[PDB]
């Protein structure tokens, strides 16, 4: 099982397929994908949790990292079995994923709170509560409330999506930090990056 704040378990939120990976609702795919890349940890199918999954070392620690591959609305019946299987406490969960609240370039980590409207967390929540981790990982918000669908599965123009890859690539350099239980300077350090 998991340890205390060490962060054990990093989900990334997203869709499947081709069509989505580039949308704006996949950002947190993006940064797992990224991390899984810097510490060589396989990706790989994991049908019993509708997800793809991976184990491996970061930084002396022993991490998961999940894809659930349920659909967005659908992320929990990933999440909750897996971490329930493995005995990972929401303590030790980061769930990054895509903030309608914030802007490109801009990324917070936040311990507790709600779903911010995010049908992803929304379906995670209820399950093991709200005391998880969470990478927001800024993407605007669109002109009005009926424009969400249009803006999220959207893909961002260049200066927008070089401004999330900053953003991404700075916290992937801070997640030695998490895996190793420092969330209060994680936090301090990731929510200060500027992109310019």
């Amino acid at each position: 099982g998991s340890h205390m704040s060490n962060i054990s378990l990093i989900v990334g939120l997203g869709n499947p397929g081709s069509e989505y990976a580039q949308t704006r609702h996949n950002a947190g795919f993006w940064f797992v994908e990224q991390l899984a890349d810097k510490y060589g940890i396989t990706l790989k199918n994991d049908p019993k949790f509708h997800g793809i999954s991976g184990r491996g070392n970061i930084e002396g620690h022993d991490v998961r990292l999940l894809l659930p591959m349920t659909y967005m609305n659908r992320s929990g019946q990933s999440v909750v079995p897996f971490s329930k299987f493995y005995q990972i406490a929401p303590e030790a969960i980061l769930i990054a994923h895509d903030e309608l609240d914030m802007n490109p370039g801009v990324i917070r980590l936040k311990t507790g709170g709600g779903h911010g409207g995010h049908n992803g967390l929304r379906d995670i929540v209820p399950h093991i509560g709200p005391n998880f981790h969470r990478l927001r990982i800024g993407i605007g918000h669109p002109g009005s409330k009926e424009r969400v669908s249009g803006h999220v599965l959207g893909k961002a123009p260049s200066n927008e999506q070089s401004l999330m890859d900053g953003a991404i690539d700075h916290a992937l350099s801070k997640v030695k930090l998490l895996v190793q239980g420092q969330v209060p300077q994680a936090m301090n350090q990731i929510n200060a990056y500027k992109p310019a």
